[PDB]
Parts: structure tokens; sequence; C-alpha cells
């Protein structure tokens, strides 16, 4: 009913490209990618094998619940077995639980992507920790967040569509449920524009819509959002291929329930601009900072990491370290201070009082903008 317009394609192939060339030996690697060139139907057989070795010679003790999630799912999808991972992964799942019933939204996304994963090599063996999960999230108040929902929508429509026979007793009625909760605030996230939630979050979203087994009182414009999607490739919002991995998935028709479906082996200095940054913290552990300065960067351009570098240069002693994810580098450390995850802690950029959409290595500062980074929780 939306799909991409055969003459918008050639911009889908593209970027697909660009995608799949991102894949290299010293590259991180990315499971979603995989997952997506795998739905799509690979064109770079060499990077498709590479990932793929790189994954299955994943090491289980480096990777999270979702890493896990991912990793299984993109085996599959190259048709490999998994082995090993599943089992870790199941019995880290039935050992985990929210760090309480305030926790931040984001905080299932991972366990989503592991329900996810667990369902399609076992759905009946997932069944207790789907329902405890779908519990868990009917107790939650958290604001929102889309990218999350989409992805927990995914997990439960997984089980709700293999109830075990004769196994009659309200799972379905509870996962219904649950999925119609997260529609509900999934719609009305969707602006008139065509986005839902964000242009980052509007992937993951649009492969919810297109599955969850009830949908939302108000309808959804699909075409609008694909439309929408289409044009926002044409702006160059689309380079960081892990962001084309959560679009590409849509706009080829499928989603990561397709996965078990894949078929294989198919038939030093100043410029032009100054910003000003600031770099903030308030705390337990003590040691309070609170510094302003004022960078000379190229054109607009330099992205807003080459801003942090030189200030690194002026050698304020505030230097910072990065840390490589799926999306790139992570501003990990700032003068001498980490994120540690223990503590739901990190550095959150912004400029004047709202948060970036963007990483340090993709974000463009204009003329003279005032961006901070607040040392806060989440
Ligand atoms: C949880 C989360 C966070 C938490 C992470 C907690 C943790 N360490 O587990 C924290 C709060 C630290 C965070 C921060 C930011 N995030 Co964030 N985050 C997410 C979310 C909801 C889920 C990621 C996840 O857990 N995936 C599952 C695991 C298993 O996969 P993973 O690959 O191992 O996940 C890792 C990365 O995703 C990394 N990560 C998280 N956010 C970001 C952002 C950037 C720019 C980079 C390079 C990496 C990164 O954290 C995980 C640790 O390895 C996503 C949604 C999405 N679509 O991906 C947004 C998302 C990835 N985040 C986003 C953004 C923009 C940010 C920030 C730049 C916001 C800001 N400060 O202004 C900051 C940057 C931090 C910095 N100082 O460099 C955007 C990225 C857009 C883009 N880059 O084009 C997304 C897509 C949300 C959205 N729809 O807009 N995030
Ligand atoms: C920068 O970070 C601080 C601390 O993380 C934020 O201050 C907190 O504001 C919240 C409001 O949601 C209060 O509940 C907390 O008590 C405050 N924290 C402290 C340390 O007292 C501050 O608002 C953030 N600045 C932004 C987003 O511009």
């Amino acid at each position: 009913s939306c799909s991409v317009p055969s003459a918008q394609e050639p911009l889908v192939n593209g970027i697909q490209v660009l995608m799949e060339n991102s894949v290299t030996s010293s590259a991180y690697p990315n499971p979603s990618i995989l997952i997506a060139m795998n739905l799509a139907g690979a064109y770079n057989l060499k990077a498709q094998k590479l990932l793929t070795y790189q994954l299955m010679s994943s090491d289980n003790n480096d990777l999270t619940i979702g890493h896990l999630g991912l990793t299984i799912m993109a085996l599959t999808s190259s048709c490999r077995d998994p082995g090993d991972k599943v089992s870790i992964l199941q019995r880290q799942m039935e050992n985990w639980a929210p760090s309480s019933p305030n926790a931040e939204a984001s905080a299932f996304y991972g366990p989503s992507l592991a329900i996810l994963a667990l369902c399609q090599k076992n759905s009946e063996a997932t069944l207790p920790i789907a329902v405890r999960f779908a519990k868990t999230l009917l107790a939650n108040s958290s604001p929102f967040n889309v990218d999350t929902g989409a992805m927990a929508t995914l997990a439960l429509t997984c089980m709700y569509n293999k109830i075990p026979v004769g196994s009659e007793e309200g799972y379905r009625s509870l996962f219904g449920q649950v999925l119609k909760d997260i529609v509900e605030k999934i719609s009305m996230k969707i602006k008139d524009n065509g986005i839902i939630g964000d242009i980052y979050s509007t992937g993951l979203a649009m492969q919810a819509l297109s599955v969850t087994p009830e949908p939302s009182k108000k309808e959804w414009n699909c075409k609008k959002t694909t439309d929408m999607i289409l044009n926002e490739i044409k702006q160059g919002k689309f380079h960081n291929p892990m962001s084309i991995a959560q679009i590409l998935p849509s706009l080829k028709g499928k989603t990561y329930l397709d996965v078990p479906q894949v078929t294989c082996s198919p038939d030093t200095s100043a410029s032009n601009i100054t910003v000003i940054y600031t770099i903030n913290n308030q705390l337990r552990g003590v040691e309070l900072l609170f510094n302003e300065t004022i960078n000379v960067s190229v054109k607009s351009g330099s992205v807003l990491l080459v801003v942090l570098e030189e200030a690194q240069r002026k050698n304020p002693m505030f230097k910072f370290e990065t840390t490589m994810t799926s999306w790139g580098l992570v501003v990990s450390s700032i003068n001498n201070i980490a994120e540690n995850v223990n503590h739901k802690t990190y550095w959150q950029f912004l400029s004047g009082v709202t948060p970036l959409n963007e990483g340090v290595a993709d974000y463009i500062p204009f003329n003279h903008e005032h961006i901070t980074a607040n040392f806060t929780q989440y």
C-alpha cells in the first residue's frame, strides 16, 4: 500500500550500497547492517561474507543482551547456526529484570531484541520470559520511547502469533493488550509530516506499524511516511550506515520478523566558524566542572567532533575519550570522567538547551552555536 515508488528505487539502492560498503576488517562488526543487507538481498558478497565471519567469531562474553539478540538474528539471516549464543541468551534472559518500576523506557530495548531472537528460535521455550516481559512493560510508567516501543511490538507480535495449540490461557490476551497499548503510544508520536517520533526512530516504527495485530484508532498514513523518508534521504539525512540499516528493511517491504525466512545465495587549526563549547557536571563522587571555550572550526562541515578535538588541542586539560559502537563514535569521557552504565550516567549533548539528534562525528555546528556537554543520567 506504500512501497517505494519504482523511480525512487535507485535512491534506495544507493544507500544500500553505501551501507554495505562500510563493512571492513577494522570496521565495528554491525549485526544490524548484516540483517539489513540480508533482508534486502545483499549486493556485495565479500562484504556479506566478511561481516558474517566477524559475527560468527564474536565473543559471547563481549555481547550485551541486545547485542546477543541482534547477532543471533544476523547469523540466522546468513543461514548460519548461532549455536552457543542462543543458550547463553536464554539463561541471561531468565535472569533479566528492570532496575526498578520507574526505569526509563529504553531499558526495554535490548530485552525486546532478545525476546525477538529467542522467539524466532523457539517460541514455546520463550513464553515464560515473554509473559514476564509483557507484564513488566505493562507495569512501567516512564515517558515513551518510539525506538523501544517499535522493538517491543515486534518481539510481542512474534510471540502473539506463536501461541501453542492447547496452551490457551490468556497469553494471547496479555500480549495483544500490551501491543494495543504500545500502538496507541506509537500512533500520536506520528507527526503530520509523516515522521514517527523522530527521523532516526521512524524506520523501526514503520516495521512495528506494519506488523502489530491491532492498529490504533487514529489511522496511519503509511505513504505519507515513506515519502517523507525518501525526501529525507535526498537531503543527506541518512549517511550513517547504522541509520541506513534501520530504514532499509522498511524500504524493501520487510521487517525483522522476516529474518527466519531469508533465502541464502539467491537465484592543526582555525578556519571560518566559531563554536562555543561548554562542558558540565554536578555530583556524587564530587569533582564538579563547568568550563566554556570558543573554538575555530573549518567551513561548517568539520563535524561537531572537530570542535572537541581542537578544544583538547588548546589543552585546557579538558581532553576526552571516545568509544566505538554500531552508530559510530560515542564521547565516553570528558576531563577524566567516564560514562559508566552502572550509574545510568553519560554525557548528553545539546544545542542551547535542546539535545542533539546526531552524534559528534555526524553533527554539523553552525555560525556561533553554543554546544553544551552536561554529564547527566538517563
Ligand atoms: C539507550 C540509548 C542511549 C543511552 C545508552 C545506554 C547504554 N549505554 O546502553 C545513552 C543515554 C547513553 C544515549 C546517548 C545518546 N544518544 Co542514544 N539511543 C539509545 C536507544 C534508545 C537504544 C540503543 C540500544 O540499546 N540498542 C541495542 C544495543 C544492544 O545495541 P548497541 O549497538 O550495542 O547499542 C549501542 C549504541 O546504540 C550506543 N549509542 C546510543 N545512543 C548513541 C548515539 C550515538 C550518536 C552513537 C554514536 C552511539 C550511541 O549505545 C549502545 C552501547 O554500545 C537508541 C535507538 C536506536 N534506534 O538505536 C537511541 C539512539 C541511538 N541515540 C541517539 C542519539 C542522537 C544520542 C545522543 C547523541 C543524544 C544527545 N546526547 O544529544 C547521545 C550521545 C552520547 C554521547 N555523549 O556521545 C539517536 C542517534 C541518531 C544518529 N546518530 O543519527 C537514536 C537513533 C535515537 C533517535 N531515534 O533519535 N543513547
Ligand atoms: C544538566 O544535568 C543536571 C543533572 O543531571 C540537570 O539537573 C537536574 O534537573 C532535574 C529535573 O529533571 C532534577 O530532578 C535533578 O534534581 C537535577 N540534578 C541535580 C544534579 O541536582 C539539568 O537540568 C541538566 N541541564 C539541561 C538538560 O539543560
